[PDB]
This record gives C-alpha cells, sequence and structure tokens, in this order.
C-alpha cells in the first residue's frame, strides 16, 4: 500500500524449481545432496574427499542440478562417470578412466 521500498535481498523467491547456492562442504555431502534432488545413484571413491559448493544461476530442475554437480567437481578436482544406472565420482585428477585388467576380453584359446 505505502513505503514501496522492498529494497532487500532477502527474498529468495523460489520459483517452481529450486534455488543452489551452497557453501563449501564435504564433498560426500554434497554428492549426496545432488542426489537428494535429482534421485540418481552415485558411487564415490575413497579418495573424493574435499569441500565442494555447489553455486549456480536462478532455480535448477533435477536435471539442471545435476548438470551444475558435473562442473562443480570439475573444480573440486573430481568428475562423474556414469557407470549405467550408477554414476561414480571419482578424483579426475588421479583417475579419469583407468582402463581394468578385464579390458583383455575372454580370451578364448583354440585349444
Amino acid at each position: 500500500m505505502a513505503h514501496h521500498h522492498h529494497h532487500h535481498v532477502d527474498d529468495d523467491d523460489k520459483m517452481g524449481s529450486k534455488l543452489w547456492n551452497l557453501r563449501n562442504a564435504d564433498i560426500r555431502a554434497v554428492i549426496a545432496e545432488v542426489s537428494r534432488i535429482t534421485g540418481k545413484n552415485f558411487v564415490i571413491d575413497p579418495r573424493v574427499q574435499g569441500k565442494v559448493s555447489i553455486v549456480s544461476s536462478t532455480p535448477l530442475s533435477s536435471r539442471e542440478l545435476y548438470q551444475v554437480f558435473l562442473s562443480v567437481l570439475q573444480v573440486s578436482g573430481y568428475a562423474a562417470i556414469p557407470n549405467g544406472e550408477i554414476i561414480k565420482i571419482i578424483p579426475n585428477i588421479d583417475a579419469k578412466t583407468q582402463s581394468p585388467d578385464l579390458l583383455s576380453g575372454m580370451k578364448s584359446p583354440p585349444r
């Protein structure tokens, strides 16, 4: 009615989607934080330990969020590698792919 100001950054204003401005917390807290909304399965390598804070533009949807999680890892020194239905987050600074010893096939000797 009167005193038309409204000059405060107090209003977060959830525009039908979740705003993401997190503060440096444990990486696995955030990997659970993202899976909480995304509904996705994650596999965290024991070497994945550090601080992560997802800060992004206006409210993010489930997929939108997950896309920023992929970026926050790259800043953190980690990466998410989808292993089928489960996504594995590992330290890309140490391991990006790491071809396993089970890459020799089946090896079927003729005799």
